[PDB]
């Protein structure tokens, strides 16, 4: 029902034996000079050799990754690799290769440039994909945006196999092979949500995330995380801090620990934009999921504002919506200091979780409009966080209804390290 | 420094060559008719074969556990061992005997009797015990209160040893051996409080719960939990719903889906009273912690209320507080309702995280006291909360500088189910 048809020419099977198919990458390493190439065999185990060369340099190289695989109830998956190459030159095109033994696929990533101070960069965001055609149309409305996102960074809920029967995992490969067309060539940042949980106690299956964990991994190690589910990155302009809602975060938790010493660590005159992705949002005035994200925002709101956040993305609720730079941080029980309030040194928390899904939008909202909510709509849609330089990044919306050049809400950010003016 | 020295009585070594020590019992099953029987032996592995038998028919009989070992940093602990005893017969006493290849130690315990709604029952309450001085003390009271307390809930905050260099796994095996004198011969339950966490990452130790979680098992998988950190048991006339403050709580995570359907399941005309333990108070007038415990409400205070929980056990801060029957449920945001009210269909929420831990209490009190606070003091102690029928309960606190039979706080409960009535 509104899901693509498992017969569709974006889950068609790339041809050859043992040809890999569900190619994606991400970044390697902590500053950008790594990049982890994934993928999928399904006729044998294969090698995890990755042959990768720039255009310039031309000169070949292997490197080696490891092979695992996983069953869920009465699944079992093909081969999965995972091959990270390291050491390479920023700002530059490679080409790389996987299938190295039988049926060899050849594609190319940009690494970005050093990371900087005033480096200009193009971030895609994607929230809650899935793989109905809403969601077909949204990829390629994103693929085909005059603004050229390098990234994308993804708030979670990645392919909603979990609705299946048994959570039919034929439906993470299919999934897999969809979003190859924008994965294996610019990195997707991976945030976990609530349909990549797949906690099953009625068919034994108890180990959360593991589907998701199993294909989809991360360099949560570069930033002394100890979880995947937890991490940050850098990329030229942005430091990037990935939360997990559905881990622990409680005073003195891995997670909580984790993030409190990490965001000691962020330099602004490296990494101007400071920007935190999680699933659940913490502000949200549509009436499905409302004040979900109040356990967390208690935890981590004040830490937000104290080190200046730039922007929250978030998705879990499935339309758009971007709020004013509000906090609500003064309660104290009894002292009735609950309203949020304007704050300059507070992030804006956008709501992108309207990729598609499995075909439907949340359109219900509290009414009326609150004042700490600045623009919410229930469209299908994407958005491009687009940075200009250490002061300036613009924010545009873009619907699936609309042109692919259309902008049905923008903003530009005014940073809040070095720019800290009203916006 | 509060800590008992090395050398202290309570800490000393049962004799004989790998003599069983740190002896602990805790239920086994969903309804009380099991046993885990746990302990550690030093010398060597041994026998996890436990004989027991029954006052009433006395035929000796064996049953089979499992050993385990566990290391942290440059500790390697001694032989573990947890054995369940099935079976067994209500409100009976037992004898069991461990170390039956060399050094034999007997013990005995009282099964409670069957779940039903007007089964009398007396559970006492300890948090944050340590293994101070002052830990001592409260353990005295606790076994010489004329109250008789037949099983301890324990809310959280064992041993401390992590406050030691290293963790010095050494102080789990003290504080194992010094509450030995309660927990075998009566059940402890467990709660999981922040000082079993033991994160840390600067020495390679990375696993949280993992000392706790080697040497205090629980009947997890009999109510159909997944992870030994939040589970549930019946005793008595209680149905008992034991959460982790620092596990995952969050919409669609393991521990917020158990608690929802196990809230479900509760029969109140079977177990009336409905109680919950976990180690950070969500009501909490005191500043040390204070307001730690607003995440997990926010998830879970509707769902306390809406199935009319009759009391919230908790420990972390410490010191001794009772609030009045109240909620916070109505805020949306917006509409300016942060304050907590009146609630008679709310919990009572009681910290008494006051054993001792390592000598410390919390004075300090945010002024004046809140209207959401019935009563409060920093004094160590312990409580007690006594089942007299399905519409009655005694509560009673005691304090270390009393006498062992003073109730320097006290009060009845009515039950939320069967007797709704201001019991303020
Ligand atoms: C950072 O990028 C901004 C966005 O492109 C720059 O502002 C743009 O500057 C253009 C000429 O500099 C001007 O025609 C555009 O209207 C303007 N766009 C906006 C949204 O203002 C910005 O340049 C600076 O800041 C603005 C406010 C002016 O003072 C310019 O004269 C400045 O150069 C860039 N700032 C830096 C530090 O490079
Ligand atoms: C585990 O490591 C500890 C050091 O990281 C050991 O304790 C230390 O031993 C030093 C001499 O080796 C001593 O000067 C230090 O004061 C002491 N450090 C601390 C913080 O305790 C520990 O060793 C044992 O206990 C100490 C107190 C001495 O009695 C040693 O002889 C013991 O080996 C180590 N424990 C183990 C099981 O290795
Ligand atoms: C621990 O208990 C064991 C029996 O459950 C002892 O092994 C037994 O010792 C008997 C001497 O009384 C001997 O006849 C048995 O053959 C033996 N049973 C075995 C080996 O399975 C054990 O004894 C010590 O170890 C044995 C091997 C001999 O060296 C004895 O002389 C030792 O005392 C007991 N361990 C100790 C240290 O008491
Ligand atoms: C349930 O337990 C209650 C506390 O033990 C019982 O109340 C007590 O009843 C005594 C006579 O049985 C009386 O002298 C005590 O003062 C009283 N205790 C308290 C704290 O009220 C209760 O008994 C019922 O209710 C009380 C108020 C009287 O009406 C008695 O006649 C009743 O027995 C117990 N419920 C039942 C049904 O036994
Ligand atoms: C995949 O590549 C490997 C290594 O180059 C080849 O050995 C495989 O060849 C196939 O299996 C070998 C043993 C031989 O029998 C050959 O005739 C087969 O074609 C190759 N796999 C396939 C199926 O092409
Ligand atoms: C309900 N919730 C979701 C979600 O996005 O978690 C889909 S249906
Ligand atoms: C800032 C601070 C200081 C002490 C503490 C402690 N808590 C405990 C506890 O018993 O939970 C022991 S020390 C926590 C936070
Ligand atoms: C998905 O969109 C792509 C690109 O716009 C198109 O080529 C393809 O036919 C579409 N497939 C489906 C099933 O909608
Ligand atoms: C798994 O189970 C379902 C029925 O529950 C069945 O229809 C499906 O074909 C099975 N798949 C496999 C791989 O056995
Ligand atoms: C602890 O308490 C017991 C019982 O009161 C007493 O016999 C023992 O000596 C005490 N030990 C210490 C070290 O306080
Ligand atoms: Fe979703
Ligand atoms: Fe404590
Ligand atoms: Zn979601
Ligand atoms: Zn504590």
């Amino acid at each position: 029902n509104r899901d693509m048809p498992l017969d569709s020419d974006v889950f068609r099977v790339p041809p050859g034996y043992n040809a890999p198919q569900q190619v994606h990458i991400t970044q390697g390493d902590l500053v950008g000079r790594a990049m982890i190439i994934s993928w999928v065999t399904m006729d044998e185990p294969g090698s995890s050799a990755v042959r990768y060369w720039s255009e310039k340099n031309g000169r070949k190289r292997i490197a080696k990754g490891k092979m695992s695989t996983y069953r869920f109830f009465n699944y079992s998956s093909g081969f999965i690799h995972h091959t990270t190459i390291r050491k390479l030159k920023y700002n530059t095109k490679y080409y790389y290769e996987v299938g190295l033994r039988n049926t060899t696929r050849r594609f190319s990533f940009i690494t970005p440039p050093q990371t900087g101070l005033d480096v200009p960069y193009t971030f895609g965001l994607i929230g809650d994909l899935g793989q109905s055609f809403d969601s077909n149309t949204t990829l390629s409305h994103y693929e085909l945006s005059p603004k050229k996102g390098q990234t994308v960074l993804f708030v979670g809920d990645l392919s909603y196999a979990d609705r299946y029967p048994n959570h039919d995992n034929v439906r993470w490969d299919t999934w897999g092979r969809f979003t190859e067309r924008s994965v294996a060539y610019q990195p997707w940042i991976w945030t976990a949500g609530n349909h990549e949980i797949e906690f099953a106690p009625e068919i034994n299956e108890t180990e959360p995330f593991k589907p998701f964990s199993y294909r989809y991994h991360v360099p949560y190690e570069a930033s002394q995380s100890t979880s995947p589910f937890w991490y940050s990155i850098k990329r030229a302009s942005a430091h990037i801090i990935v939360l997990s809602s559905y881990s622990a975060y409680g005073r003195g938790t891995p997670q909580y620990t984790w993030l409190k010493k990490e965001l000691r660590k962020v330099k602004r005159s490296e990494t101007p934009w400071l920007i935190v992705l999680m699933h659940s949002p913490l502000y949200n005035s549509y009436n499905h999921h409302f004040m979900e994200g109040e356990a967390m925002r208690t935890k981590f709101e004040a830490w937000f504002v104290k080190y200046k956040v730039d922007v929250v993305f978030a998705g879990h609720v499935h339309a758009y919506e971007r709020s004013e730079r509000v906090s609500n941080i003064a309660y104290k029980i009894t002292n009735g200091l609950c309203t949020p309030v304007k704050d300059q040194s507070a992030p804006v928390y956008i709501t992108i979780g309207d990729a598609g899904n499995y075909g439907v939008i949340d359109s219900n909202m509290i009414q009326p409009q609150p004042e700490y909510s600045a623009f919410r709509e229930a469209s299908f849609g994407h958005g491009m966080f687009d940075i200009k330089n250490r002061t300036h990044a613009h924010f545009s919306w873009n619907r699936n209804q609309d042109g692919v050049a259309v902008e049905a809400d923008s903003v530009w950010f005014f940073n809040r390290h070095w720019y800290p003016v009203d916006d």
